């Protein structure tokens, strides 16, 4: 028989494992000559796999790298103007590839070019609240200064961002062993911990959605007309480059000025950790100066697009999709996720070559130029956004299969939390102690959720990878899966050697999952929703998850509101709307679902497979989001302060957010409402959807 | 027999003579307890005649009023500050109506509040030239003056938007007889002219699309967050008042300053049509003060929306809507229009109680406030923007059935060009001389296309009426059909008693159609169209007329284009990309329709419908046209010069339009180049929807 079960025992952990070493031999950065001969690999394979039509889709868009004969670094300089000490211009190079040529240095990718020359203030993980510390309670001012942050907690572009607005005229990220260096752990190459001259590679924009920055709302195609640079989406105005914490500690030793407010602005390092601004007494007179010549270029990039035809309604797309490019050798970001993607197509395959189809068809994509800013992805769905916007089931993304080796970690939208709890109830976990137990035990015992008693822990989607067009510009149904570590307060920090020089084969295939185990359970799990989406009869979505959800978030944002009484009561700052609406939802979700269990008549179930589809769609505003048009889901956006977390009913919580600082009340508590009204509508008219057709 | 020979043949003129009777005896306008008193006997009725589902949906909006203690009138005064003639505060009432109640005076419905005292200049009609030839030719400078334009040409809110732009500070709009008073043809009572004291009413706003003004986006519903007035979309400025043509000979007569600057300036008053500034020597001191006190009030109003569920497909909406509210009585505009869907209804109603349902669903739709800028129709599509989205089949649109006993006359989408063709010639024509031939026949002899031989001209959608935000806004495809007078150069002028208390059921009854068989073919036409595209198994659309028209609008924006060849080298402003979307839409049209005729299974003709049916919806772009973010099209907007005008590739038109006048030419002819990738990428786009699906 050809059913999921079929499917799922066709996958094997020693493919994944061959795929695995076969991505991660050389680096593969987006743009470059290396990264295009694998994507004409990857599209030769599928086709061999049996794949109907794999074609490459390429745009031109704006990519940054350093200049190979003027390296970016920083100096500590004397009033004389000698530089007296220079941060590195490479990581060591791992054991056996330090003659691999074309390793990028560490950039911090679209920094403008500069020279800028200043003091010093140390600003924590540089978050909104990090920043309030320090200019309302401290009274630091960092206008005119170099600020210098220790990465985690939330995105560098939001660390950018904030550093800008407070007036800062260059940043300096850098990983402090506090985030980056587990207890106990050997450094790389003898354990996963992040060695002194590590640091981390990523890019510094602050896109909001919109994909090239020269070309926002449509594909970068040959006869694209672009913005001028100056026009240029979501470039950052300040230099900035990141460091490992052998020069950090260098920077950070000689600081002088304010103690730090509490110990959670200490990190590890043997230093004060002193906010500054500038050094103590002795070396007053000495200055921070950064060299950065980095360019921004127009530069070729390639999606590999596959496409297995459905049997019966080849016009519904299931869409599994993760990048191909990587900062150098991809270890874990992307390939570990990249070599599950190409397991499950030689699966489906396999049983495609037998005779079988897909009942919907399942479109499987190598997306181009992810760390660049979900380039390739977000090009190729403003190309294709009519036919996914009309057609679209679901998109499930597969970046790294494994950033640890604990438990299941899954965010997706509440439609698919039925889904993942079915699935993972049939998968076997591959878990130490859990031998003979369920997937779903082993990550509930572990991940518990916070509301629900025997039930795991299913995060929002905001940003930080492919599926961001698909769910929060077009609202398709989306989600995503990968193995994690039990480290809660690093959920944003990613894994000691993310994003540096150290990722490689050797270092997954040593210390994170040697039998591949993890990766084949990641495989069967992104595999398995892929399966259920193309095939099953009635697409496998439960309208009544999303109702639950909506109450718990309508009752969060009333909480943060109440918070101020007094003005909700002089400005008649209502949520009765918001929670009418929920209550209706809730009420027209109910009868839905008893007549979706009680409708042989392929109309009625089409037809009631459409209101499934297209609710993820109706929550889609088209007017976007508060200067941010290519957000355009109601329900979710990602974080104003970090685009690694999900935020719910963001135009009602940016409204709120540090309400209390604004100097026109009324107009402030005005937008509120505002947006409790668009909010409201939302929800009313996404239930209504749901209703009976006519 | 339920074909539609059925349907057409139980349509009967007695039946609409007796609606349009029944709906005339009092006045219905918008806001006001008559008009809904009139949207519960239309609710009742529909219910009598078999529809499933028949609701009232309400918004409150901002409507706007005389005020009837305090009325609006012009003066011209002399220095001592005496009002030496004052215009009529009321058009005489027709025979038998001289004690009706709550006839609204004469009014520019949102002119703002204002007593402003000036020198006059004549604008013949305030057309986009007409400035042009007043300020760049004559060199006469508007500002601070009031300024009197001829009604005719264009929609009276771009001679408003001119006027405020020029620099005015006021505007008085009068009917001159050359374009309202047709020669030989007695004035009413007598005849269809209009008389001396008549005014045409009407709103003067620049709305581009929005609906109610304090609400764009979203429905006017209870909870509705709503701009402050100041903040409104689309408000006038400067006061505006509408006058007839004995008040205008008398504002007139004094004008001196400039000659008229040729004949196509001077109308048919016993006036030399001087452009002024100001009065003749004798009469230099003497001004006209305008007295405006209308106020703009939040103001409830009915739909009515009549469901009749479909057999086979009900999630499938085909949608027959006009409006219900008129200035004063509505014999023509728009109860002419209403009673014809009254016995559209009436019938299919008659088939439903036999056993019969449509395929697909129809909705029945008595739209509300459309005279005070489409408001009703836009507030329920804003409501139901989702349901209309991803459901809406097509929208016919029935307001005023006749301007006329000549001909016929059609404006719609491509995709109804062969629907329109094929109807017409199954139809008898009612015309004299053309017994016992086809519809199609005298139309086309009476209307040929100034492209093809045995032809009819069929133009295109611009604004003006209801189908606006379902087609211009969410892409559904649009049609309308009256019958019209042999009067080319006033076709967008109105007939002559066009918004005038004298558009009663007399002047249709005695003058217009006495044996409402005009009427009938109107009711023909449009419900046999209901009827096709509610019942056809495919629907009946023809994707390769677009690109027959596509083609001829590449052509002439092009043609426009190339009138600048010197500049078109300078920027390398190319339309190859245009042209080539074209072709290939061309190219993939064609394979799709053999497809459609090459194709028993249920899935692909679904498929292949909801392929027609969003072809349409491909030609949206969610960001909008350039600041009217509510006109979504790229192939059609509403003229920027002229509302009821519908203009092809109308980003490009407006980036060309007087672009030598423009300072900076590298940036005008940038934004030209822009939008010729927006429109090659969206034609491009939209064929790749009729690509096959996988
Ligand atoms: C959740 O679904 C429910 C339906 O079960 C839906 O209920 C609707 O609520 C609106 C708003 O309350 C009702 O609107 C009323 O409609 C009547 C006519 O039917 C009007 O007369 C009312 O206006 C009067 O009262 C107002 C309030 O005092 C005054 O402001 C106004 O000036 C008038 O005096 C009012 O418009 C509507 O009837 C119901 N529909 C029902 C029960 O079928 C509710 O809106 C949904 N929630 C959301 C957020 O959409
Ligand atoms: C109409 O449909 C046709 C398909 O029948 C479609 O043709 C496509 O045209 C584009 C643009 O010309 C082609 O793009 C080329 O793709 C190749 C790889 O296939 C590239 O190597 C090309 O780039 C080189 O040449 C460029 C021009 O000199 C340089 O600017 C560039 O730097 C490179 O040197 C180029 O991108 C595409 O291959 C075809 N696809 C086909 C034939 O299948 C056409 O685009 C459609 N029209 C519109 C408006 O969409
Ligand atoms: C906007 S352009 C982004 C370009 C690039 N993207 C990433 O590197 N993304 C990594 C981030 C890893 C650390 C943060 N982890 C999470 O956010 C997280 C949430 C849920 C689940 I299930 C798994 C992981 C990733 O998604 O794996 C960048 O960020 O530079
Ligand atoms: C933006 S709010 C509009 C509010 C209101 N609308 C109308 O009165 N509409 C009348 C206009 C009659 C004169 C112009 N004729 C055409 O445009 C025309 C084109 C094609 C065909 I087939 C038939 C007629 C109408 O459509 O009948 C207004 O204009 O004040
Ligand atoms: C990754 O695997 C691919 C596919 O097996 C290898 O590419 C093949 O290499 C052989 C020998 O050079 C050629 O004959 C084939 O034409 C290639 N097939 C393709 C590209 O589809 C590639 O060598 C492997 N890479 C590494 C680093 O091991
Ligand atoms: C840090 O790097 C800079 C740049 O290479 C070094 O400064 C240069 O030193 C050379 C040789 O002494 C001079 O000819 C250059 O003019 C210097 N350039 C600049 C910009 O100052 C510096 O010596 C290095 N510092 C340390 C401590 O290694
Ligand atoms: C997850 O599994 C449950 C348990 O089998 C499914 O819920 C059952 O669905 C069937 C078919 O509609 C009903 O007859 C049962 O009453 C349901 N049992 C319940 C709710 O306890 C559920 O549909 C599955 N989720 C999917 C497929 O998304
Ligand atoms: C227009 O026609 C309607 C429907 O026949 C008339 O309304 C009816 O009037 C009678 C007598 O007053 C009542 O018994 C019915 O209840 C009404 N029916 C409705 C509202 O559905 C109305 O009188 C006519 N109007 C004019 C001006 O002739
Ligand atoms: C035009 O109308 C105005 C306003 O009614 C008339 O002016 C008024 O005349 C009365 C009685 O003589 C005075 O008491 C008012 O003070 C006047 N009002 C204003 C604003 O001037 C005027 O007489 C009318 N002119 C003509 C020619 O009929
Ligand atoms: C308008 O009528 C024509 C003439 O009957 C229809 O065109 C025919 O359609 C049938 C069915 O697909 C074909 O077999 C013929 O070859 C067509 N004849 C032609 C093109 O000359 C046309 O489809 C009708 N238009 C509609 C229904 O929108
Ligand atoms: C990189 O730096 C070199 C050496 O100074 C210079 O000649 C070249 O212009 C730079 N390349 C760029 C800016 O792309
Ligand atoms: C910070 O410093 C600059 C002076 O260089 C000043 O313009 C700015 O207002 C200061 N901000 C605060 C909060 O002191
Ligand atoms: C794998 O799990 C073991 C046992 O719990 C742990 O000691 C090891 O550090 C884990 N490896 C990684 C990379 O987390
Ligand atoms: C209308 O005019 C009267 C009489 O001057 C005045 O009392 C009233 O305020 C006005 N009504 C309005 C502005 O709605
Ligand atoms: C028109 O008149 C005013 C002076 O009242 C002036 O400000 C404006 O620039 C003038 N425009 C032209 C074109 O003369
Ligand atoms: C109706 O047609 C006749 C004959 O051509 C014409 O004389 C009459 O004016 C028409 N009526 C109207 C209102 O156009
Ligand atoms: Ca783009
Ligand atoms: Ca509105
Ligand atoms: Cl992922
Ligand atoms: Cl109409
Ligand atoms: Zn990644
Ligand atoms: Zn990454
Ligand atoms: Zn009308
Ligand atoms: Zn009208």
């Amino acid at each position: 028989k050809h059913n999921m079960k079929a499917f799922l025992d066709e996958l094997k952990a020693e493919n994944i494992k061959k795929f695995l070493y076969n991505f991660t031999q050389i680096p593969h950065l987006a743009g470059t000559e290396q990264n295009f001969q694998l994507a004409k690999q990857i599209q030769s394979q599928w086709k061999e796999f049996g794949l109907d039509s794999v074609e490459l889709a390429h745009y031109d868009v704006l990519l940054s790298y350093p200049n190979k004969t003027h390296p970016n670094y920083i100096s500590i300089i004397n009033e004389d103007g000698n530089e007296i000490f220079n941060t590195s211009l490479f990581e060591p190079p791992p054991p056996g590839y330090e003659n691999v040529s074309d390793i990028v240095p560490p950039f911090s990718a679209f920094s403008p070019q500069g020279m800028p020359e200043g003091d010093l203030v140390y600003v924590n993980y540089a978050r909104t609240e990090d920043f309030f510390k320090l200019e309302r309670d401290m009274k630091i001012n960092c206008s005119g200064k170099i600020v210098i942050a220790r990465y985690g907690k939330v995105f560098r572009g939001n660390k950018v961002k904030n550093a800008q607005l407070a007036g800062a005229k260059g940043v300096i990220l850098y990983s402090d062993p506090a985030d980056y260096f587990a207890p106990g752990v050997k450094s790389y190459p003898d354990g996963w911990n992040l060695p002194g001259g590590g640091v981390q590679r990523g890019n510094i924009l602050n896109l909001n959605g919109a994909g090239d920055p020269l070309t926002p709302g449509y594909p970068a195609n040959e006869y694209a007309y672009r913005r001028g640079i100056a026009e240029a989406v979501g470039l950052p105005s300040i230099p900035v480059h990141p460091i490992g914490y052998y020069d950090a500690q260098k920077l950070l030793e000689k600081m002088g000025g304010s103690a730090p407010p509490d110990s959670s602005w200490r990190g590890s390092l043997k230093v004060p950790y002193n906010v500054g601004p500038g050094f103590t007494g002795n070396f007053s007179t000495q200055k921070v100066k950064m060299h950065i010549h980095s360019t921004n270029e127009v530069t070729r990039i390639y999606n590999v697009i596959g496409t297995l035809r459905g049997a019966v309604e080849p016009d519904r797309y299931v869409i599994l999709g993760g990048h191909r490019d990587s900062w150098v050798f991809g270890g874990i970001d992307p390939q570990s996720g990249a070599a599950v993607v190409h397991e499950i197509v030689r699966s489906f395959g396999t049983l495609k070559k037998e005779g079988w189809r897909p009942r919907r068809t399942i479109l499987f994509a190598s997306w181009d130029a992810e760390e660049f800013g979900l380039l390739g992805s977000t090009e190729w769905a403003e190309e294709n956004s009519r036919l996914l916007q009309e057609r679209g089931v679901a998109y499930i993304n597969a970046d790294s299969s494994i950033e640890g080796n604990y438990t299941l970690r899954v965010d997706c939208t509440p439609l698919m939390y039925s889904l993942v709890h079915n699935l993972t109830k049939e998968l076997k976990s591959p878990d130490e102690g859990f031998e003979g137990k369920s997937l779903y035990e082993s990550w509930t015992k572990k991940s518990p959720s916070p509301e629900f008693s025997g039930m795991p822990r299913i995060s929002k989607l905001g940003s930080g990878n492919d599926f961001e067009v698909f769910f929060q510009r077009l609202g398709i149904a989306s989600g995503r899966a990968r193995y994690t570590k039990n480290w809660e307060t690093n959920k944003f920090s990613g894994y000691p050697l993310y994003h540096s020089v150290y990722e490689t084969y050797e270092l997954v295939e040593k210390f994170y999952d040697p039998m591949f185990k993890y990766h084949l359970t990641v495989a069967q799990v992104r595999g398995g929703m892929v399966f259920e989406l193309a095939n099953s009869i009635v697409l496998p979505f439960d309208c009544r998850d999303y109702a639950v959800v909506l109450r718990k978030y309508a009752d969060k944002i009333y909480s943060i509101s109440m918070k101020h009484p007094q003005e909700m009561k002089t400005y008649s700052v209502s949520f009765d709307s918001l929670f009418s609406a929920v209550k209706n939802f809730t009420e027209i979700a109910s009868k839905f679902s008893e007549r979706l269990q009680d409708f042989s008549n392929p109309i009625v179930l089409r037809m009631m497979n459409d209101q499934l589809m297209f609710l993820e769609r109706a929550f889609i505003d088209p007017l976007g989001l508060p200067d941010r048009p290519f957000y355009r889901h109601v329900i979710y956006a990602p974080s104003s302060h970090n685009k690694y977390a999900g935020e719910s009913f963001p135009g009602i919580y940016d409204a709120l957010f540090d309400i209390e600082s604004k100097v026109d009340p009324s107009k402030a508590w005005g937008e509120v409402k505002r947006q409790i009204y668009v909010a409201a509508f939302t929800v009313q008219a996404a239930a209504e959807t749901l209703s009976e057709v006519a």
